[PDB]
């Protein structure tokens, strides 16, 4: 007969989201109620029916009775954990009550940059009991387990959050307990907006407005100048994120200027090689082309993504 | 009848105050005074009174005689909390006597930069009692708690300093006791004034000068120029802070100058259009307006914010 | 006779693999079966016949049976390895189970930038035993040691993993285990394709498309400006990178790029040289060189390296 | 009768002063002499006299006695103390013998940047004894308190070093021994002269030069140049400090660059505003003041800041 | 009579060396060899001959039977050592053998950048008895103390490692032991070559070729802008190093290339100054030395230096 453990997992902070090294950092709380019979006592009245135990001692308990605790791992955990409360409770009956408070960091593999900065994520921490389901069974400790209500985390806001449990075979080839915390969360565009969309869109409207000057050297030393620009943006979000191996909206969106600003040079160069050449005039016929290809490449470019990448 | 556990913190440092991570760090001493009748002893003269205890073998000497600890936790803390002392006085009557310092970093999800640079922020440390108020309660120890006066920190200026007594529900579904320590501290705007306001400033005026050459091209080149001026301060301020969703007075300031600026360029681009089609003359006659909306299209700029903000 | 020990690794992430330190980070599980008679205790019907170690008293206790354990060390070890289990289980018949979880960094001195970005890399993990093999032999428990499948690392993929035993001579001067987990992984281009090598190309696309233009001057202002954005790609690749002294493929291709930019310069300076000393239709003449030797300057590269280092 | 402890703290190393976080580090040792007589003990002859304890069973041994060691903190600590030694050596007598290796970080709230980078400063460790002046007594332990003489700070250079005792109230209302190590050091201004005096010199004479060129437009688009260049400087050099409310002597130095070379400008503007209304003759007699108030400028500067500020 | 302790050092890994901070960082080894009779044992056939001990309870076995151990520090350790064995063999003698692994940095105040690039420098570890030479001597134990041949350090290339024995007077005034290992390493010069020689030739090679152009305002403006790169340049090399009170070779090169430039500057407002007053002709004859003062004067430096720095 398994004796079961109920397993709730709170998260009282959000410290942050690296999404960069794809992992996530949480403040938060294990709480397990766990019922051996052989941990019962009887107390004379006038001393308490609740045992309070560090672990540190509890553990050396159960040692000397050779009793087993329900040994768990948090299976994607990163680093050091630093603990503030690992404390037992132990009623007559032998219910054991452990609080585990933490800081820890924890893996999200679950990172899918493909419609960045537009993405939702999976955030999970796996609580694994180490041994078997013949032994010990993980159940969902009730009124408890979940996200709390100052996280502290700006650039997301979670969707929803959900608890269940299931299997793995880590150490054992004995199917073994998984109970898993889930979170999704979604991104303020804001920043993006902020200081990406918004002055991409001032340098190539401003950009634009130079046109009206009519003169194509200064077309195409702007447009050169541009490129540089974008190239930098290139590199302002690049380092957000990993050296992916997939193609980012955003990297789609860049190249889509770079590609767009070589045709605006490559398309003022021969604009201006007409009045090189004693055929100013025709150029000038062209030039309304030019004037109103600068917006429609970029809006033409705006549903060759919006279509693309949705 | 629940016992009293008299709470007492004081922050001897702010370490520093990570506005981007949105939490602060701090050295800090807890003070407890906690009488439990059962920890009295009796001492042959020549013994003294007053017992002096590692916490280590404090809690060892509490679980021999199942005693039972006011367990406490530091809700909003983050990550580890290097302690320097955790000491035990333990007087005849059986006043326990504890004392813990340390430095940690702590949770500050008060954080409005609504009004970044000017804003001023809360920030509080949470001490909750992890049992219910029915075994223990958090009384106020007297002439301790509050801030000491070489806290090393230059930005910030602290305003005031508050304590009280309040419940949580954590991990009992009983009320347990809070002690709360509140801070409200200030920014010292020098920085912002001598990076970013000056500068800025500097560069709007000295720009406005140029117009007196009455170069168009020159206008034009100038303001394009500031646009990316001004788009780099927009990511040296963008890094002080989180990728917030909600929009700065300081994110305003920016895009105010970013529209200005570009319409200096739609506007020389159109002066210098009327000197290209025989109408130098004119341009020079509307040159006046070019001069003086500039001025006054950055100074309806300051009560555009100075209103909506303020 | 020696004892054997049944030694798995498993790799549950690669946290991340730092190139510019030569190391790499894992979150791993340690197996091992090892059979001490000594340990040996007889499992009295209805008393469980598995005991359940802290391994902080698994070994207080082979202490006071002056049993040895079969020490080891993880050889290429950097810093500190944060445990989260070191979990003993024993039988009736003293067969000793230690698993040990942790995150750690480790040392990949198997480094070979010489065909960076285009190289595939030897990252090890080496598990040596303190003492030789007269008293303890490693031996490969089977169906565990490898890699798991949510490493979460996203610029490297993994070829192939192998596990093999071997010895070494670190403290005795007798012949010692070492259970050795290697694996290469190969290295996702898309991040250097996208912020390096595409960029590379349009600024000296762009660039060459302004040699129609025909303006020598606006040729060497141009090619000047580019030899700057090289020495600026210079930097960000030297930055991914350790400070070698061995020269990287990368290094090539944008030294190549110096050197062709340099000569564009030269070039264009005796074409420009040309107009200024009244030859400006000789200039004309020999420009389709110019304007055909830039094309195939950097495609006579493309196999000056493609050759060289290929 | 308070028992008197004798306390020496010696600085092997400073690791680094983090002038921006306003804390220094350092390696250093600790050395206590404390006569305990009731720790006294009874030497069989051709038994050792002196008893050497870890420092965890020497604190064990003065709970079993009830004995009270004299607790101190380091009161200016921040973090974690990474210690090495934490040494007792305990004879016949009962005389204790403390040693204690560490690295630490320590507040230096004693920063005073207004003369930077000119400024000398005062770094000070405190070592408190928690128990008041009516148990325990700080004597000076005699030759060991002061600094070693390999301690590798290549910035600053180390005056003079003081140690004397004083009081505290910290945790105790009674008066309690506070040991203090005081050192001053001030600033090797190289790195001030080589990377921030010299190019800034460069800058504005090379940039005087262009003057007798006598293009009052390559006067304004160089002035205007300057600007950002210093704009920048101001942005290296706030980023060494802390966000301070105060002005540095940097912090005029910068803004007297700024409004000399913003004047710079507007002179020049109006130079050239001469030749554009026919008046080109008078703009060249004017020239000599501009071309001999740049060096006037910028040496009334040199005297505005070295009275002000000296 | 002073018992004898047999001192190993080996270095397994250099994880790198700060030179910015004047440490470096290494994987080791300590083996310490130590006969207390005292603790020599005799067994029945079947324990065995050799007790192997966690330095906890080694230490704990010590303080029973109050036997001094020869407690050491590592001078020049800075912050926390990541141990990863601590390990006690005894043999039937009372033979200790204790072995020690660990990741730890460590201070090199032995860094002299006069020479910088070209410098090499020394790095040691210093190993003292706490104890003085009275009780314990430090002896060399053999075939061990060293450093291994994957260190993983790809700047630096060891020339040569020293073992030897000396003296101290730390804690003790009577003489004590210190067993040093120093090594001498020399930089890999390729970083440097590659990323600040190269490029500064090229600027300057390339930036000759557009003087046979023969436009005075074109040179000037090229070599005002030269100055700005060297100027970036001296804040790259700046920020590699401390901030040195003494000057670098790399200082001078670059305040060399500084002078020159800015003396080009001055050459050439000269020659264009002739232009402005008539005499084109006699600017144009003086030209040939401005063309050839060029590779001259920072040849002449090429001399300058490495003869005033060799
Ligand atoms: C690239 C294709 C078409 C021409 C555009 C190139 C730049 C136009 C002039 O700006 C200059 O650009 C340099 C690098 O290009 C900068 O280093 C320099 O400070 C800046 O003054
Ligand atoms: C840039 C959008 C604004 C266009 C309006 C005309 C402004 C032209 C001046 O800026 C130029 O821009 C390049 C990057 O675009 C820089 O490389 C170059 O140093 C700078 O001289
Ligand atoms: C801004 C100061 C106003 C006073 C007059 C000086 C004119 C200088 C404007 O050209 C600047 O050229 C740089 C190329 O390196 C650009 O990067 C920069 O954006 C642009 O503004
Ligand atoms: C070096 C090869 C010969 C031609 C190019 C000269 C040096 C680099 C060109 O960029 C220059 O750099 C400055 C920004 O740093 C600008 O102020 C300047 O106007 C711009 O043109
Ligand atoms: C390895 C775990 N930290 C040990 C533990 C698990 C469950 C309970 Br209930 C108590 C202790
Ligand atoms: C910080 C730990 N909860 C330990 C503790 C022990 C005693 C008292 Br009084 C308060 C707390
Ligand atoms: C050095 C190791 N941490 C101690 C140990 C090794 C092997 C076994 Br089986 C148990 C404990
Ligand atoms: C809190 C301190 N770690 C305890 C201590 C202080 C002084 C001496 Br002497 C020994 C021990
Ligand atoms: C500082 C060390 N913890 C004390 C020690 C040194 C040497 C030997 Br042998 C054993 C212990």
């Amino acid at each position: 007969e398994p004796s079961d453990v109920f397993i709730g997992l709170k998260i009282d902070q959000i410290t942050g989201i690296n999404q960069k090294e794809e992992n996530f950092s949480v403040v938060g709380s294990l709480r397990i109620d766990w019922r051996q019979p052989l941990l019962a006592f009887e107390h004379a009245p006038g001393e308490p029916k609740h045992r309070t135990y560090t672990l540190a001692t509890f553990l050396k308990l159960l040692e000397e009775k050779q009793i087993r605790w329900p040994a768990f791992t948090y299976h994607n955990q990163q680093g050091r954990m630093d603990f503030q409360n690992r404390l037992i409770s132990l009623s007559e009956d032998g219910t054991v009550m452990y609080l585990e408070r933490f800081t820890s960091t924890f893996q999200a593999p679950a990172f899918d940059f493909r419609l960045f900065p537009f993405d939702n994520q999976l955030f999970f921490i796996h609580v694994d009991s180490i041994f078997p389901q013949h032994l010990f069974r993980f159940q969902e400790m009730q009124g408890f387990s979940g996200l709390g209500d100052q996280l502290g985390e700006e650039e997301w806001i979670v969707t929803e959050v959900n608890t269940h449990l299931t299997t793995h075979n880590e150490f054992t080839k004995g199917d073994a307990s998984r109970f898993v915390l889930e979170f999704h969360a979604e991104r303020h565009l804001n920043y993006y907006l902020m200081r990406i969309l918004i002055p991409v869109l001032l340098i190539i409207t401003v950009s634009w407005f130079t046109f009206f000057l009519q003169d194509y050297t200064k077309r195409i030393d702007l447009a050169g100048g541009n490129l540089l620009l974008f190239i930098a943006f290139n590199f302002t979000i690049s380092s957000d994120l990993p050296r992916l191996g997939y193609i980012t909206l955003m990297d789609a969106f860049l190249v889509g200027t770079f590609i767009i600003t070589a045709l605006v040079v490559l398309g003022n160069v021969w604009l201006r090689r007409l009045e090189n050449h004693g055929k100013q005039a025709l150029a000038r016929k062209l030039d309304i082309y030019a004037i109103t290809s600068y917006p429609l490449a970029y809006l033409l470019g705006a549903l060759t993504l919006w279509l693309l990448f949705f």
